[PDB]
Order: C-alpha cells, then structure tokens, then sequence
C-alpha cells in the first residue's frame, strides 16, 4: 500500500531514551561494530535484531535529507 517510498512510514516502538542514543551515536560512526551493537542493545533494553534495523532504516532516511545530490 501507498507505492510511492520517500514517505514517513512509521516508526518502530523506540521511545524517546532508545531514540537518543540512537541518534547520538548516528552523528559518530558509520557503522557500530557486533559488540558495539550490544551496547546500544543492552543501554536500551532491546534485542540486538532490533538495532541493527534502527541504523538501516535512519542510514537511509537521513540520506534523503541531502537536498544537493539531484546530480
């Protein structure tokens, strides 16, 4: 439904302390590490499955943010 992307669909169940690491640690690395990822699991009661789909779908979101990349 809605074929289209490029949209606000959603958000997972992250509440706003699961969020601030979260998006702190965005402005950091690229990528965390395995051990990394169970930081950032355990710091936010959640699975380490549960992160590693946070960073993708951020990746991803904040790069449609660069307005100048039309080439």
């Amino acid at each position: 439904g809605a074929p289209g992307g490029k949209s606000r669909r959603r958000r997972t169940a992250f509440t706003s302390e699961q969020l601030l690491e979260l998006r702190k640690e965005f402005h950091c690395k690229k990528y965390l590490s395995l051990t990394e990822r169970s930081q950032i699991a355990h710091a936010l009661k959640l699975s380490e499955v549960q992160v590693k789909i946070w960073f993708q779908n951020e990746r991803a979101k904040w790069k449609r943010i660069k307005a100048g990349n039309v080439s």
